[PDB]
């Protein structure tokens, strides 16, 4: 009805398919830009199954665009890091369209534009920087949403639950403290504030009292659920550093990930600004999973772990 037409690139993506669903869920209309080329046709035939509408294209195929752009009020990108700068294929669609009321880039991590990190990493982040920057110079309405850390994504890399090892490898000291957010809410929590005024123009940061902790720490909440005891190995800083300078590309990126999250501490490492939202003060009928509830989740019914492309 008056709902908005919403479309996501990269929705058949590890963050994107949470988004789709969410939209799908909230009752919006949902149009799915993919590669023809896909390897998600059993993916897609859900998203179909749900009412989303599939359309196959690639970013290079400027009138398309222009053309489907037409069609939406909302645009949303989960596209991956090595797709970037590739977004700007998008953002000129949507500048030739003149019509999209919301543009939100694929941020979804650290908020870059008040941290810093290593080189590896720092690259990356100044490209989501630069797509930013040219939505703000063309005046075109956007949410940055900083979704801080994936959390069935880090609690796989971290605690490796999969694993029965009775080692746990820990970055640095292990007391920087971290945010993290289930991969289902931040999808739900982004279609919201993509329709919220109160988001209008403004950087949202997903950092729910609940889900903030430290590495010591979901170690020992997570050895209390299972039952067992790991011997901490830790991995000096120094030596993280070091690592960052000598590992040929993409290996290096994500050990300075790794800083920057667990060692350094940037999606903590700040206070809110004046304009600031912070997403969980929002909406008073939902809430964000916890780190207990997550916890469970991973006891109970484990998801898969998955790895970035870089
Ligand atoms: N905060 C965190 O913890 C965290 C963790 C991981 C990722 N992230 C962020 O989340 C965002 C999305 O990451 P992701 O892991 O979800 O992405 P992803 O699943 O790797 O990729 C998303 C989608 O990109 C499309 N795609 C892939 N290669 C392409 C190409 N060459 N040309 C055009 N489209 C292509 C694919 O869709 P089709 O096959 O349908 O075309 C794919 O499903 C990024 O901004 C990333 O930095 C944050």
């Amino acid at each position: 009805g008056m709902k908005s037409k919403i479309l996501i690139f990269g929705g058949t993506g590890y963050i994107g398919n949470h988004m789709v669903k969410g939209s799908l869920k909230l009752g919006h209309p949902t149009y799915v830009f993919t590669r023809p080329n896909s390897s998600k046709t059993t993916l897609l035939d859900e998203f179909q199954s749900l009412g989303a509408i599939i359309v196959k294209g690639e970013l290079d195929e400027h009138e398309k665009l222009v053309e489907l752009m037409k069609k939406v009020d909302v645009v949303i990108s989960a596209l991956a890091f090595p797709q970037i700068l590739d977004q700007f294929k998008i953002l000129e669609a949507i500048k030739v369209a003149g019509n999209i009321k919301r543009f939100l880039p694929s941020d979804f991590g650290v908020e870059e534009d008040r941290i810093n990190a290593l080189p590896p990493f720092e690259a990356l982040i100044e490209r989501k920087r630069m797509i930013r920057r040219a939505i703000e110079e063309a005046n075109i309405p956007y949410t940055y949403v900083s979704a801080n850390c994936f959390a069935s994504y880090f609690i796989n890399y971290l605690l490796r639950p999969y694993d029965p090892k009775d080692e746990i490898t820990v970055y640095g000291t292990g007391e920087a403290k971290f945010a993290m957010n289930y991969e289902q809410d931040i999808g739900l929590y982004t279609i919201k504030v993509a329709t919220d005024p109160r988001a209008l123009n403004r950087v949202v940061i997903y950092r729910p009292s609940t889900n903030i902790i430290t590495q010591l720490e979901l170690i020992s909440r997570w050895e209390k659920k299972i039952g067992k005891k790991f011997k901490k190995i830790h991995v000096p800083e120094e030596e993280i550093v070091a690592l960052t300078k000598e590992l040929p590309e993409p290996e290096n990126i994500p050990i300075a990930i790794l800083h920057c999250l667990f060692i350094d501490g940037a999606t903590m490492s700040y206070d809110f600004k004046e304009n600031d939202v912070e997403a969980s003060t929002l909406y008073p009928e939902l809430k964000f999973t916890t780190i207990d509830e997550l916890l469970d989740i991973f006891v109970h019914d484990p998801p898969p772990p998955a790895s970035a492309a870089f």
